[PDB]
DNA sequence: CCGCACACCCACACACCAG
DNA sequence: CCTGGTGTGTGGGTGTGCG
């Protein structure tokens, strides 16, 4: 075991200002350890946590390439808004979006008919698809907060698992689906 | 005779492939 | 990228034990 230092506690937090959207992840830490050898990723990942978050007080921002936000002579730019990080997570509203969306596939798919007027394209259910080509795809797009694979496996294992039913007489009723799926996250000496 | 340093946990968002 | 099987490591912590 070894203390922290003043000096190594300002470096772990230049880097993470340096590196916000990965402020919490382990690799960030494990990574860090090369330079603060005396440490481990995860006693800087809980150093910084724990200890030095309430000092993070600002970070630098970023550009939607992940890179840090320079200008004319090189300088940074501070900022107490942090930017999106690794994952995001699945909201109540995103989890009915994609359950009706699968709905409305199933229900254009079986009877051919608008769900909206009742035009000619010429409930509930039990079953898993097939689903359209391109659905995951085209959902994505239209709604870009998680990506095609996001959202595939969001339905996969999460709503086929709880029901699409199930779980819009639930949203309708009134959040989000939950718990229904070496140790990661364990960067040791 | 306890606070810091460090180990470890684990559901799961996001990913990729083969068949 | 149709489905299923399955990898990765984040995100948010808790457990442990040294000095």
């Amino acid at each position: 075991k070894a203390s922290f230092t003043d000096e190594e506690d300002e470096f772990i937090l230049d880097v993470v200002r340096k590196n916000p959207t990965r402020r919490t992840t382990h690799t960030l830490y494990d990574e860090i350890s090369h330079y603060v050898p005396n440490h481990t990723g995860n006693s800087i990942r809980h150093r910084f946590r724990v200890y030095l978050s309430k000092r993070l007080e600002y970070v630098y921002e970023v550009d939607k390439f992940g890179k840090l936000v320079r200008d004319d002579d090189g300088n940074l730019i501070k900022t107490k808004v942090l930017p999106p990080s690794i994952k995001r997570k699945f909201s109540a509203d995103e989890d009915y979006t994609l359950a009706i969306a699968v709905k409305k596939q199933f229900y254009r798919d079986l009877f051919q008919i608008d769900p909206d007027t009742g035009r000619s394209l010429i409930r509930t259910q039990s079953r898993r698809g097939p689903i359209a080509r391109e659905f995951f795809k085209h959902f994505a797009e239209e709604h870009a907060a998680h990506t095609e694979n996001a959202w595939r496996d969001r339905f996969r294992k999460f709503l086929l698992a709880y029901g699409i039913d199930d779980y819009i007489s639930y949203y309708e009723a009134e959040e989000p689906m939950k718990n229904l799926t070496p140790t990661p996250g364990n960067y040791n000496s």
